[PDB]
């Protein structure tokens, strides 16, 4: 039964990747092995090629991701020969490594072994694989408040944070047969972080902001060709809002736009000086400029829209349909400065793509 | 047949109109009154209370408004009587006087006679009562872009604009039975406009740049139990973003954002310096801050979205269903720094409400 599920996804995704890749006469020799493969084990394995392209095919068909432009340029790393902790612990740090360069920021994908019969071989409890710890307890929050579940669940096994706001939560997954997962703390070297300071206010780095380098997403389920790898970390480069807008803005997250109001030399008391605007913009200036000025890769709203829009036009040439989530791809701030805001994207989920799948925790 | 359509919707909204008047013992008799109205002449006519209780319910049921809360508080007025141009033109000169309400606008709707056998009695050209002409002629752009096509119909019909970046279109409308609409002159004292300043750079009165104090949609169909009422405009007190993040910012509007960075005093040649974000926010707070000292109502789009949540809060405990459609209600700057940006809001429709109508010219 599920293997008829599989064929049916295996027929269409080999046909669209040959395609894509000049080799549409391989297509029928290709099918016939997989269909024994299939009736003889239950599945079938990827080439090189095939899990590359459909990495990549997955991103460009990321419906909420405005960075798409870039998506023929991730670089695949083959992981499906891990099959220890260590292993992957390793694989792990090395994502983080070649990923980070130096500053110069690759986009990169890591794949594991995928599902066996919904069986997984790897599960990564991570969001990201560089994130701070967040705590509440009797009134006193401390760090990110996204990651209170997270750390809790890393302190029931034996971790214990500093309890600074930027405490980072070592690597924890859980491999198949083992009943508890295991957790491995960042090695700081593999670590950038960037302080945030503000090119004309000097009071800014009163804050003391900072943020990390790569945002390296670890939980996300990568489908392609009915195969599906649910260990799969994968980063680009960071858009500022995102940093500026949400993780240091939002009121759930670290909630700093009273503080940023206050060394900016504005008051924060009437809705109608537009104060948070203003301190947006302030945080927003300050979080792009401290990347730069550290040399790691980041890209703002404007220069990614644009980019983006490019992404639409080489849809459009390629003769393939562009599919996009409106209320995603429009940034948090200033969005009706973008092109993004003034049309319609249909929301329409094509395969290969990325999947939310549940918390083993919670 | 439509007769089917329209005793239907009549049923519905008569038995929902009297349960929130207190007036459910009435409704049998109410019902039976129209069913032998819609018999014997393909019609029915709403009391008073029926005209006035449908648009506050259309406002109330307007998935795209974020000005809700204040639904119930709607000024109506019944001009179902009119019958000549000069009594239309001399309501919607009434409509304009009592709404501006010498700055203290009064949210107000005027209902005119509704469509007969599909056939408009009067049918307003208008898209806002006050609203500035705009040009585009041989490389040369004068005015508002969006209002190019209905500028040009009215001196089809001999009106000639200034061409000032700020001349108010002529009232324009058609009567039943006239080939061609007539159109007015607005008269200036009628029409409250505000200069934009800044509350802190002297410089920024240097764009002459105003705007005029009351939105008046005029060409949205009022739709209550059946009946469509295509002349009946309407009107709230703006919110400070439509004005600076949309009116004034956009590019296919007046396109100011450059002229304002550079009143300002930041360069405008940079993405990363988000000189845009930054030109908007002044932008913004030099509008709130304009129409505050002149004594012209006005919301910021905080207090907006916090109204907003008490709306939402309200028809729980009222216990009605919510309906919203998200992307019209994050504003336009800042989106997610307001509540709305955080959840979800089902787009149903639900009648009364207001809908788009053909443009007569066009
Ligand atoms: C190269 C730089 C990149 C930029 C600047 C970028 C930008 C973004 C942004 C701003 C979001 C919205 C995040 C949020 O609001 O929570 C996003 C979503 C997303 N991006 Fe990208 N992205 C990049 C690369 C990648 C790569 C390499 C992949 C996968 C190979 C990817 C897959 C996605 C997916 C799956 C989402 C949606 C996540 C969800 O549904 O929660 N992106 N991207
Ligand atoms: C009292 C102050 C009011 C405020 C501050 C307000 C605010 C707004 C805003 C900001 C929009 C979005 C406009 C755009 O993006 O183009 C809007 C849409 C709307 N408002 Fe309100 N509003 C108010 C009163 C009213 C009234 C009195 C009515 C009708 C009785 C109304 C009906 C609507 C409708 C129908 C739309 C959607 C228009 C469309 O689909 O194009 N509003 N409102
Ligand atoms: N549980 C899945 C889940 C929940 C919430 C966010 C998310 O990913 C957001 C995301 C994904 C990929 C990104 C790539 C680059 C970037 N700058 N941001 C990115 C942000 C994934
Ligand atoms: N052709 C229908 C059509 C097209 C575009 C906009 C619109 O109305 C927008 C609108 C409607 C009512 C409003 C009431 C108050 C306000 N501040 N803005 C408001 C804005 C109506
Ligand atoms: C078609 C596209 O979604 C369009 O730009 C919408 C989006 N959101 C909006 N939101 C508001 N309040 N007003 C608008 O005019 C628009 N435009
Ligand atoms: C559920 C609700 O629509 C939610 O706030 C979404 C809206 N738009 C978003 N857009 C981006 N880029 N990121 C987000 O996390 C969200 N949150
Ligand atoms: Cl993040
Ligand atoms: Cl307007």
């Amino acid at each position: 039964e599920e293997k008829e599920i599989l064929w049916n996804e295996a027929k269409a995704f080999i046909a669209a990747c040959y395609q894509e890749l000049g080799k549409a006469a391989e297509v029928k020799d290709r099918l016939a092995d997989i269909k024994s493969e299939i009736d003889l084990t239950g599945s079938y394995v990827h080439t090189k090629e095939e899990l590359e392209h459909g990495a990549k095919m997955a991103w460009r068909n990321s419906n909420r991701c405005i960075g798409r432009l870039f998506w023929n340029s991730l670089n695949v790393i083959d992981r499906r020969d891990v099959r220890t902790k260590e292993e992957v612990r390793d694989a792990l740090f090395h994502h983080i490594e070649t990923a980070t360069n130096n500053g110069k920021i690759r986009p990169t994908i890591t794949i594991f072994p995928p599902e066996e019969k919904g069986e997984k071989q790897v599960e990564i409890w991570n969001h990201q694989l560089i994130r701070y710890a967040g705590y509440e307890s009797d009134g006193e929050r401390i760090g990110d408040p996204a990651s209170c579940s997270l750390t809790a669940a890393c302190e029931e096994l034996g971790w214990r944070g500093e309890r600074t706001d930027f405490d980072l939560l070592p690597l924890i997954f859980r491999m198949k047969g083992d009943e508890q997962p295991v957790w491995y703390e960042l090695p700081r070297s593999l670590v950038i972080e960037v302080p945030i300071t503000h090119p004309d206010i000097e009071a800014f780095s009163d804050l003391e902001l900072k943020w990390y380098g790569v945002p390296i997403i670890s939980d996300m389920k990568l489908e392609v060709g009915g195969i599906h790898y649910n260990a799969a970390p994968f980063n680009g480069w960071y858009m500022g809002t995102e940093i500026g807008a949400r993780n240091l803005a939002d009121e759930k997250r670290y909630d700093k736009l009273k503080k940023v109001a206050s060394v900016i030399g504005i008051a924060a008391d009437y809705n109608t000086d537009l104060w948070k605007d203003q301190a947006l913009v302030e945080l927003n200036k300050a979080v792009l400029h401290s990347y730069k000025k550290q040399g790691v890769s980041i890209v703002d709203h404007h220069t990614a829209a644009s980019q983006f829009k490019r992404f639409e036009e080489q849809a459009e040439e390629a003769g393939r349909k562009l599919t996009g989530d409106w209320t995603w791809l429009i940034p948090p701030i200033s969005p009706a400065a973008t092109h993004i805001f003034h049309r319609s994207y249909d929301n329409s989920i094509v395969k290969p793509n990325y999947f939310y799948q549940d918390k083993p925790y919670e």
